[PDB]
């Protein structure tokens, strides 16, 4: 597509605790066939926190990873202090 | 862990349309102190769909790749012939 792939952006409760996926249909057909026919299928999921800094986008897996890139950052450093593992 | 990192297994609705992702509170409050400090935070998400075939765990993102892979294997061609593009 036109934009850039980075990859299904989710969409968050108010509460900001659960997001909710949907499945395309043709994919829960494959899963249910697979299951039927004893392939014990699953969907595998990975999620990365993406934001825009100075001017790029940065994504992070891992709170220390977030916490050592803040601390280079004046403009995070400390905004995160009390978020952040002190680690 | 001990268990191999596979990524996040999802646990599938009834109708298997859909399935509910539950995020860390502490990733919760990184996402609020970003999103009004207008970092614009956004989490992605990258799905796929893996299961046990001859004695290995094969991983798919697209139907033609699935459909290319299950055309080589008799256990598994005419069982999605009908599931799977005809491209």
């Amino acid at each position: 597509g036109v934009l850039m792939d980075e990859g299904a952006v989710l969409t968050l409760a108010a509460d900001l605790s659960s997001a909710t996926l949907d499945i395309s249909k043709q994919w829960s057909n494959v899963f249910n066939i697979l299951r039927e026919n004893d392939f014990e299928p699953k969907f595998l999921c990975e999620v990365k926190l993406a934001f825009k800094c100075d001017g790029e986008i940065k994504t992070f897996s891992d709170l220390q990873s977030l916490r050592k890139f803040a601390s280079q950052k004046s403009s995070m450093k400390e905004l995160l202090k009390d978020v952040l593992p002190q680690k």
